[PDB]
């Protein structure tokens, strides 16, 4: 009944855009547990080219994140079949911006939803338009 | 056994400090309910001259935070013993920085530290200094 989901991503500066994707998440199934992936940094900025927040800060927000229940950190840039044998994960969770055909194929993608995200960015501005 | 905690405040911009303090809240004894209770946006104005975040963002906001299980949004600026025996709460947490005379003198007051927290501010602050 227990159904185990895998959702990761960058995650940095957490905002409510990402709290609501994992909400998502970990709401597909009546009965689930959420594993988010947290990208390395260095991985990151190879493959990404910033990123704002350490491995470290990044993860130590997730804990505190209601819908976590665990987290994998840090987690391979990309899932692989063995990946999701070795943590036993059903489904993948991630937005859909084909790098997930294979999941797809199987069954085994569960797509998410980017929302309104009252961003770091989007609040700084609401800031500075005072000024 | 299970005992209630309230821990107020305004929580604009909701950052890592205020995560860490309200998962000291939820943690101050083993079972607990921790209720969250939210600042108007009206009193906040009035009473600290600033908000970014309407009460909507800031309490949806909570609503994704582990620790929190009850939100009272709004909650009144000022603690009274009505309220406490209302909502059956038992113990107040928030930070001390003397407003809690009465609290502490009944014996329900926990202290919560304000920690190191990776402000919205201290984020924007990394990224400028590369430029």
């Amino acid at each position: 009944k227990n159904v185990v989901i895998y959702a990761d991503g960058v995650y940095d500066m957490l905002h409510l855009g990402h709290m609501k994707q994992l909400e998502q998440a970990k709401k597909l199934f009546e009965n689930t547990t959420l594993i988010v992936g947290v990208t390395s940094d260095n991985e990151t900025k190879l493959f990404k080219g910033q990123v704002v927040q350490t491995l470290e800060e990044r993860t130590e927000t997730l804990k505190h994140i209601r819908w976590v229940d665990e987290i994998i950190s840090p987690c391979p840039w990309v899932v692989t079949p063995e990946f999701l044998e070795k943590y036993k994960i059903d489904y993948v969770a991630h937005d859909d911006i084909d790098i997930y055909a294979w999941l797809k194929r199987a069954g085994k993608f569960k797509a998410t939803q980017r929302t309104e995200g009252v961003s770091t960015t989007d609040l700084i501005v609401r800031i500075l338009k005072n000024y």
